[PDB]
């Protein structure tokens, strides 16, 4: 049976027009909003959650079609699955607990929602983590051989239906499980709660699950590279105060998106709240507090 | 599977690195045909009887392809390499004492072709090229618009065995889709469903895929790397060249590498000896005389 990995933690199932959200919720204080990224869910969390519910009202999400959120149909432009849409999404799942002005830090994905949240919605947001990333545009601005190669799988993941679903239908578990090892450190999945890698392999193993997450990279690739666009040759930068963390330039990145940004590499592969736990709930503790 | 070269011999020829397979038919001067992924020699079966008219016509599979023997590969994929290819083909043609011959190729043959041509021009009275560009252009070309359309140079060179992996699950499936894919119509209707089924039936044998495999790997290192010294050295291709190509920019892409070039599109996708398997013998039994 799935483990439990937030003691103490409530669940909550948040109705929004798009389809429910499923959370753990713990801790008190003001309220902070942690959002996962691929191939993961809400527990990859479960090392900084329980520090970070000392000081904060914690709620940890599934994003729109992972983990145990519902999984609204998709069209043909991958709607529901952009982070416009998805943000649009969690903003109503906050208003349900009365949450109209709160704290988010996102990983990979779930990063992506955020910094999109904050330039559609900046009001939303007192202060806003990013973990991991760049904005899409510049991945895709950065596109030559060497990256092509090193990020295969933004554009593989793109393909149309149903090429990308069909190849990953023979041996779910191996492709999930190599691509946990590959973006550590140490290339195994030494890093990882194998009860966490339990969770991430079980919604792989959801056609479903894998659909959504090729519709999420199909949005990648197409309209929230768009809208991207749009803001980056207009200079719209994020008036939020904002932390970028990253793992082994992108201040200098993000300095371009943001106007009031500070950010701090930490020693870890891209999993940083399960690679280097303390180091990423203490950068995380101080700049929300 | 159908013997699709009504008069045309069977041919095992031995090489220092494995047999190659080939048809062979007609008599004059010597027309060495190469095909392409995911295609064995077969796919000239609409143009070879018109050549062999003319020609003596030796259609073979490449090395690893079809029923060619599989060279053991290594860490920078060698056997599989464009410059090895055209050497072991080179091989193969003095055992049917040709030292001076005419070549066209589709395709990864195609690649091999050009290659041949620069490292050993004297071999060569006339190469024909169809529907490609130098591989150095193609990583040149490779942004976000062409990383989405051409992703399989990416995916298929990640290393083993992730698209080994990937590709197991439904083998069909994906061969015959990318057959589909690249012609104009966007479906298996302009090839004969026999040649069809001797694509299939390599494709549906791992040690088939590793191959290919290992063609990309190379397209994405050494041979990248080969023609990059051409590039930088300003090497022009002197050998009398035709490039054709597929109308759903090249010939002046080509003039940048070979000093004596015609060139024309035919109303045609990707592969041209079948989807415009008249338009195509015509230019080239017109070249080739």
């Amino acid at each position: 049976a799935l483990a439990d990995l937030f003691p103490g933690f409530g669940s909550e199932w948040i109705n929004t027009s798009s389809g429910r959200i499923f959370a753990r919720v713990g801790g008190d204080g003001p309220p902070l909003l942690l959002l996962h990224g691929f191939p993961q869910t809400h527990v990859m969390w479960h090392r900084v959650a329980p520090k970070l519910a000392e000081r904060f009202k914690v709620i940890v999400a599934d994003l729109p079609g992972y983990g145990w959120s519902d999984m609204p149909e998709s069209d043909e432009q991958h709607t529901p699955y952009t982070k416009r849409a998805m943000a649009k999404q969690l903003i109503e799942a906050m208003e349900q607990l009365g949450h109209v002005h709160f704290a988010l830090a996102g990983h990979d994905r779930g990063a992506r929602v955020s910094y999109r949240l904050a330039l559609d919605s900046p009001g939303r947001l007192s202060k806003l983590a990013v973990l991991d990333i760049l904005p899409t545009y510049e991945y895709w601005q950065r596109m030559n051989r060497a990256y092509a190669l090193k990020i295969y799988h933004w554009s593989f993941l793109a393909q149309p239906a149903p090429l990308p679903e069909n190849l990953l239908g023979g041996d779910p578990d191996f492709y999930v499980k190599a691509k946990l090892a590959s973006w550590t450190r140490a290339g195994d999945l030494s890093a990882f709660d194998p009860r966490a890698v339990e969770h991430y392999r079980i919604a792989f193993a959801d056609p479903m699950r894998r659909h959504v997450m090729c519709e999420d990279y199909r949005a990648g690739a197409y309209a929230d590279f768009e809208h991207d666009k749009i803001d980056v040759e207009a200079g719209n930068k994020i008036p939020v105060p904002m932390l970028a963390l990253w793992g082994a330039t992108p201040l200098d990145v993000w300095r371009k998106w943001a106007s009031d940004v500070q950010g701090a590499p930490i020693e870890s592969g891209h999993f940083l709240p399960e690679e280097a736990p303390d180091q990423t709930a203490e950068a995380l503790v101080r700049f929300f507090s």
